[PDB]
């Protein structure tokens, strides 16, 4: 089998992920003294998405978007995953139609590897440290909950990076076993013997590498990635950023004693994924291959005095989207297109010659032509959510818009709190100028009434027009 | 903020402990009439340790062991911080790796809060009563010699309890204060403010809260503590105690005279500790943190006609040790460990998940898979010190097995005496029988030999083989 033989008519998928993952955090950026060699490569053999967010920046939402292509409501999954949640249903329905679900039924080989955390824990929960206590985090996902992915190397959630665990394809709920290595060590490791078997290119292959630093447990990172930044400058990385405390505070503090360690769970994500590209490269496996780098969320890391994400502000929303196909994308430097992370299901079926088989159910934009040709699509706004997960009339909906956040809160079906930023002249959103343009939070609040009416959320009656 | 969020990787650590308390003054292992109603709630939650020893039964050397990890050749800490050891450079090193370095650099917010003794005084002596006469004791701990603990609210030694003094975080060296409130009280408060402090749980933390009593100023306790025990029948607790002279002796009196207000101090002391544990309830902080309420040593009080410590007898080297973690360590009535003071920072930070972090300067016993499982470790034997901080060829070393306790004493490098009690037949250690088991003392000795030479400790040249 030495020689060439026929090319597939339809492209593999190797679909990378790094939980809590900043767009702004990538070299190439030129933003940050973060160090991403690998990712700065893979960028420039593809396009750079500079502007892409994620709507619902919290990790099940977001997860639960991406494989439905349907905004929370629809989605079901409202909040995270977790024993407190479970009651309301909030999980990753085993109807869903996916689109890992569409591909395998177009006869790709499916592989995941990673955090999956789409799934409600039950009781006896599985015995994990974060199901200890009054909230289980953690659970299994039977193979009749995993949408068409039959090699699985996974697990709900679990962040001590530096002895992860998984559950193998066949093993049983209680049968996890935990590795000694740090966890994007190991997860490249397999995804690399997973395309290793892909090498005689007899069927297409679709693979997610889910990997969870720099989600927290900043610290739990090898110390080789720590001593990179040794001599890193924290007090110059707030100047000119009035959004980050001052030293001092306690959320000041708690962005200086982390950033460094955030970097370096970052540029040890990125020679990991330098070791899938190359295995990809190595098996001829990379051109006709889509790989796409992204994440589920941001995180505020105490910038505007909140230590996590859940929230509209830049940093929460702003995710990593790089995306490669020598095959049918030339190299653009950077793409504005407000690409976001649930639209990844429409944009990549369709790119990969499946338009037809997305479902009538999926309602995120379907971005393939602007992914392909680089063609903008300036009247791209893209939503923004909070769902209180047990009192769907309380919560945050919004847009943001190439130049404004707008974002409205409910407590029990009565608008709250209007929220407005103008991102060109504010742009580490300081500045809430709502009640000083009156005139255009009258446009946006039209605006928002219709999307949230176009997506069937309930939300919409709430906004009086 | 009111949904549950991630929990930790790694966990809280509140470490108490109470200056000069004795092992066996808990009221739940019924030997002593003594009241600590919360610590047997603690222990009911947790592992009871009845057989913790402090190999160097001193404050400051004791002190020093438990930060460093080393034994007291290792620490340099060889005596109590004063005046008189000052010249010797009696003191924690400003360049030692500590466990709260350890704890500092992986993230973790950090407290002190009460008694250090780990710094030598120097001239001109800060304004305290204990530093007025020849030899002074007490000294400010600077920021840089703090190893990581940012939160300070503490002293060097002062035993006025009714009025004790501080510094915080950012007063300079003449700047103490005074509190007109019982020690263990005020801390206690300041203890609560801090936990409370914590309940976002952005990051995770660790306290330490170093109370005084019942070291001396015996009668230094609130009047309603010693009310609890005015009907104490003194007599009653000598009785089969070969160990405490008769009434009328000057020891025998001593230990009369003053068993009342040692037990008022305790059952004080434990109101306070209760104080703590609730509010570490309070705030959802007690299941994922470990607790550990322990002591640098105990004290004869007139047994064995020795009004201190410092010495082997078990009334000097027992200490509670109490430790709860919810989360992850199921209630167990007694362990038999015989863990000790200074086993605490391998053991702590590997629970933790910090086994990587452990200096390879750490000395003593790295217990965590015992403290965890409750796994028996019957060839467990603890050493015992005495070191004269201006001659190290003067002393003593020892050890204690589940049975016998073996020291031998030397004054310029000469073996001066040999002491072995066997405290199955002589628990009350009264019956020195060295000479009367030439055999063991010998295989002790070889023992000893063997363990100063694995702790590079030079009085092995002087166990001639």
């Amino acid at each position: 089998g030495l020689q060439a033989q026929e090319k597939q008519p339809t492209p593999n998928l190797v679909f990378i992920m790094a939980d809590q993952y900043r767009g702004d955090a990538i070299g190439c950026i030129g933003k940050e003294p973060v160090k991403t060699p690998h990712l700065d490569k893979l960028a420039s053999e593809g396009i750079n998405f500079t502007n892409a967010i994620s709507s619902y920046p919290v990790s099940s939402p977001a997860r639960g978007m991406l494989m439905t292509g349907m905004y929370p409501i629809g989605s079901k999954v409202t909040g995270n995953c977790n024993s407190e949640t479970a009651p309301y249903g909030v999980e990753l329905s085993q109807n869903a139609r996916c689109w890992s679900d569409v591909l395998k039924d177009q006869g790709y080989n499916m592989g995941y590897i990673g955090k999956w955390h789409l799934d409600a824990p039950y009781k006896p929960y599985v015995d994990t440290y974060n199901n200890r206590g009054k909230v289980a985090w953690n659970e299994w996902c039977p193979p009749e909950r995993r949408h068409g992915f039959d090699h699985w190397i996974a697990y709900g959630t679990y962040d001590y990076h530096l002895k992860p665990m998984y559950w193998n394809t066949t093993a049983p709920r209680d049968s996890f076993y935990y590795v000694n290595q740090w966890g994007p060590e190991y997860e490249a490791s397999k995804a690399i013997e997973y395309i290793n078997g892909q090498k005689d290119q007899k069927q297409p292959f679709a693979l997610v590498v889910s990997m969870n630093p720099p989600h927290t447990g900043y610290e739990l990172v090898p110390d080789r990635y720590k001593e990179i930044y040794k001599d890193l400058d924290v007090e110059a990385l707030c100047k000119g950023r009035p959004d980050i405390p001052a030293k001092g505070t306690e959320m000041g503090d708690y962005f200086r004693n982390n950033i460094r360690n955030y970097y370096a769970c970052i540029t040890g994500v990125d020679e990991n994924v330098g070791r899938i590209i190359e295995a990809l490269k190595q098996n001829n496996l990379f051109d006709n291959t889509i790989v796409v780098f992204t994440s589920d969320h941001g995180i505020c890391m105490g910038a505007h005095e909140n230590a996590g994400k859940d929230i509209f502000y830049e940093e929460s929303m702003r995710i990593p989207m790089i995306l490669s196909w020598p095959d049918q994308i030339k190299p653009r430097k950077s793409d504005p297109l407000m690409i976001a992370f649930a639209d990844l299901y429409p944009t990549l079926l369709s790119m990969m010659g499946f338009s037809k088989e997305i479902p009538e159910t999926v309602q995120t934009f379907d971005l393939s032509n602007e992914v392909l040709t680089g063609k903008n699509k300036k009247d791209l706004v893209q939503p923004y959510y909070f769902v209180k997960f047990d009192n769907h009339a309380t919560g945050y909906r919004g847009l943001r818009t190439d130049r404004y956040t707008y974002a409205v809160h409910a407590t029990d079906g009565k608008i709250d709190n209007v929220i407005l930023f103008d991102r060109t002249n504010d742009p580490h959103e300081m500045n809430n100028i709502a009640s000083q343009q009156l005139k255009l939070t009258h446009t946006f609040n039209r605006q928002l009434k219709t999307w949230l009416e176009k997506t069937n959320d309930p939300f919409a009656q709430y906004i009086k027009l």
